[PDB]
Order: C-alpha cells, then sequence, then structure tokens
RNA sequence: GCUCGCGAUGCUGAGGGCUCUG
RNA sequence: CAGAGCCCCCAGCAUCGCGAGC
C-alpha cells in the first residue's frame, strides 16, 4: 500500500468485494447497477489495516415534484454522492463511540484536538472509489476509455474546460451554470422549471476545499479530506486533475485548517466493463455497522414504501442533534448559536461557510460560473 | 492558440410506443 | 401495481470543414 497503483487496485477490489457480500454474491436483484462507488479507510500501510466504510450505487437525481420541505428525500443518487453521505453516518457513529466512555476512546478514529473539538487520529485516511468518471468536468469531454494513440486533450484552453456544470432534470448532458444564471425557486421547480443539480466533478472539487464532512459536522470536527480518488473506468488524468482541484488553484484566504486538497488520482490496472442493461432507477447504500443495504428510488428519493432514507437530511440532522447533546459546550469548535432549523444550524459553522464562499468566488473569478443552490425553502425545517 | 457564426458526422437524463414477464 | 427487451423521440460536448474576429 506504499505504492499508488497497489492502493488503487486494492480499494477497487475491496469495494467490489463488499458489494458482493451485501448482494448474495452479486446475484441479488439489487446487484443490478450501472455505477458503483464506495469509501475505504486506511489506518496505516498494511493491506489488512484497510477497511470498507461505505458502498453505493446509482445514476439519477430526484424528480422536482418529489422534493421534501421536511428533508425526508435524497436529492442526488449518483453513487459517489451517496457514498459520501454514508461516510457521514460513520463519522457520527465514531463521535458517539468516543463520547460514550474512556475505554471506547481507543477504538474511535477521533481524538481531542489541541485546537478545540475533535480531529482524526494520525494515519487515518479515506479513499473514494468510483467505477467510472464523475459527471461534469472530469467526464464530459471524453466519456469513453482512454486510447493509447492520442490520449492527451488537444484543446485544453477552451472556455468549456473547467466550467461548473449541472445535471438537468429530464435532459441529457451536463450543462454549464452560465446558461442558467437565474436562481432556482420552489414554486418554479414544482410548476416545471427543470431541477438543476451540480455535477459530481463539481461536488468533489468542493469537498477538496471545504472537506467531506459537511457544515454541521465541522461544528464538532476539523475538516476531513479524501487522500485518494480512484476510478474503475474512464480514467483521464489531465481532465480529472483539472476537475478535482487544478481549475481553482486561484483560490485564496481560506480559513485555517482549510486548504485546496490534492488527493492521489488513479485508475485501476484492469478497468471495469460497461455494465449491461437499462440503468436501474434505484440507489443502494450501506455503511459499515449496518446489517444490510438500503434500497432507494432515485426519482422519489425514498424506498419503495415511501419511507425516508437513513441518509436523508432529516436523518442526518437527527444524528447531529443526538451527538450535540453529548458534547460539552467547551468542546464545540463553534460556540456560535442558532435556532433548531436545519438551515440555521448550518450557519453556525462560520469557518465552513467562509471556505464555501472562497470556493464560489474561486470559480467565478476563474471564469467558471456561479454555483447553483437549491431553493431557500429546502433547508427550512425542524425535527419531529 | 482562442472566440463567434454556418454546416456535417457522432457522443451523452427524460418522453411516446410495441412485445413480453412478475 | 412493478420490471425487462426492442423501436421511435428529445443542451451540451467531440471530430472535421467553411466564413469572420481577437
Ligand atoms: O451533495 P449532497 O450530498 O446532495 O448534499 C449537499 C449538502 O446538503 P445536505 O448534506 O443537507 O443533504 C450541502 O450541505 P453542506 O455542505 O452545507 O453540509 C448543501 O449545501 P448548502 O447547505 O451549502 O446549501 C448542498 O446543497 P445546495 O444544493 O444548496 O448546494 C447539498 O447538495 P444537493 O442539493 O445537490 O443535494
Ligand atoms: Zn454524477
Amino acid at each position: 500500500l506504499h505504492l499508488p497503483q497497489v492502493l488503487a487496485d486494492a480499494v477497487s477490489r475491496l469495494v467490489l468485494g463488499k458489494f458482493g457480500d451485501l448482494t448474495d454474491n452479486f446475484s441479488s436483484p439489487h446487484a443490478r447497477r450501472k455505477v458503483l462507488a464506495g469509501v475505504v479507510m486506511t489506518t496505516g500501510t498494511d493491506v489488512k489495516d484497510a477497511k470498507v466504510i461505505s458502498v453505493s450505487t446509482g445514476t439519477k437525481c430526484i424528480n422536482g415534484e418529489y422534493m421534501s420541505d421536511r428533508g425526508l428525500a435524497l436529492n442526488d443518487c449518483h453513487a459517489e454522492i451517496i457514498s459520501r453521505r454514508s461516510l457521514l453516518r460513520f463519522l457520527y457513529t465514531q463521535l458517539e463511540l468516543y463520547l460514550n466512555n474512556k475505554d471506547d476512546q481507543k477504538r474511535s478514529i477521533f481524538q481531542k484536538s489541541e485546537r478545540g473539538g475533535f480531529r482524526l487520529k494520525e494515519n487515518v485516511q479515506f479513499h473514494l472509489y468510483i467505477s467510472t468518471s464523475p459527471c461534469g468536468d472530469a467526464r464530459i469531454f471524453s466519456p469513453h476509455e482512454p486510447i493509447l494513440e492520442e490520449p492527451a486533450d488537444r484543446h485544453p484552453n477552451r472556455k468549456a474546460r473547467g466550467q461548473l456544470r449541472t445535471k438537468i432534470e429530464s435532459g441529457y448532458g451536463t450543462i454549464p451554470v452560465r446558461s442558467n444564471a437565474s436562481i432556482q425557486t420552489w414554486d418554479g421547480v414544482l410548476q416545471g422549471e427543470r431541477l438543476l443539480t451540480m455535477s459530481c466533478s463539481d461536488k468533489i472539487a468542493r469537498w477538496n476545499v471545504v472537506g467531506i464532512q459537511g457544515s454541521l459536522l465541522s461544528i464538532f470536527v476539523e475538516p476531513i479530506y479524501f487522500s485518494s480518488i480512484i476510478l474503475g473506468s474512464l480514467y483521464h488524468g489531465d481532465h480529472l486533475s483539472r476537475a478535482m482541484y487544478q481549475r481553482i488553484s486561484n483560490i485564496e484566504d481560506l480559513p485555517p485548517l482549510y486548504t485546496l486538497n490534492k488527493p492521489l488520482l488513479s485508475g485501476i490496472s484492469n478497468a471495469e466493463a460497461r455494465q449491461p442493461g437499462k440503468a436501474p432507477n434505484f440507489s443502494v447504500n450501506w455503511t459499515v455497522g449496518d446489517s444490510a443495504i438500503e434500497v432507494i428510488n432515485a426519482t422519489t428519493g425514498k424506498d419503495e414504501l415511501g419511507r425516508a432514507s437513513r441518509l436523508c437530511k432529516h436523518a442526518l440532522y437527527c444524528r447531529w442533534m443526538r451527538v450535540h447533546g453529548k458534547v460539552p459546550s467547551h468542546l464545540l469548535r463553534s460556540k456560535i448559536t442558532k435556532p433548531n432549523v436545519y438551515h440555521e444550524s448550518k450557519l453556525a459553522a462560520k469557518e465552513y461557510q467562509a471556505a464555501k464562499a472562497r470556493l464560489f468566488t474561486a470559480f467565478i473569478k476563474a471564469g467558471l460560473g456561479a454555483w447553483v443552490e437549491k431553493p431557500t425553502e429546502q433547508d427550512q425545517f425542524s425535527l419531529t
């Protein structure tokens, strides 16, 4: 695991393996998938120290009509997005773990940080797997395997390169945000405005500035970055590195601990094959500790009986509130105070919100567009 | 090298249908 | 109620050509 290609091949093997174990060795009906993703944790360089944290599948996003004003629906079921949400549940569990008694502090991946709150114990790293290239910048210009003849991008200084791009409801393509400068509205989307969702290349880039942990968790922990991003197919390195960080090397004035993370980027030795079939309309998820995968309809953002996912906003907020009650005031990384409304609680994470603003400005100043958010009303709910 | 326009050939989440299945 | 196979269809990108601008 000291070598990059060995690591890359190992994380693919592990995520795939785990996916098999959870689906009756690849023969369960939920083994059917177009894209697989997961996260792996390494705690030191032995192959045995490596552990699968999460697994997911999916290729689709929510239909506009099914947005939840209560946070009960998954908005984006592209596999790598779901795999991050699944890792958030691990992070919550590992916080609780440390918090429940002194003995358990040995186990937990967190320790107290010398600057407040919590940080990862040294040599704890997470690695992202995607069985293909993330949509947007990393994918759109060469959405096929690389060919040994002319592998290099011939027009790297085109304006299209680096652009922020959106999944577009009912539309193919990943479309520049330039061309939808209007902000999105709740009443608009419901009537038929096509719901825009930032592309996966864009979101990963964002995680390489603001951390993978989100706003809420940053109230308790320091920023966590992916150390590797491994692709099982369609690896183009010049496009991938552009997309994941290099396009915003212009970024500045990040609050302390935040940075422009530049993870290992790799393909695998033997790429995955195009999976046969119509692309399934469900997304599967699993975090370590769960007894099974959870199956979500990507169009409703719910399971087949209309029940909310363990990974929905409301579920995550519920976790954040459990953990909040066990963290003494003096151990909070932010002591700024907000009402118990999901939107408001995220604003307590001042330094995260500031990093986020630096990100949005980096993209604008580089000529790459303005980030496109959900309608204001999405996050305006409380618990119960 | 890039931008704009015109053409041409392709690439990549929905919609309508037919056939069948549970 | 749900799924599959096959047909038809629907805003970016690639390649190449034409004209122009930087
Ligand atoms: O990429 P996803 O996993 O879909 O989720 C994110 C996440 O929202 P939740 O974690 O609440 O589901 C962001 O939250 P933080 O990074 O702040 O923790 C939120 O960003 P804002 O809170 O900054 O708005 C962003 O939403 P947005 O669409 O407003 O960028 C939203 O992504 P999606 O809406 O695309 O799911
Ligand atoms: Zn995607």
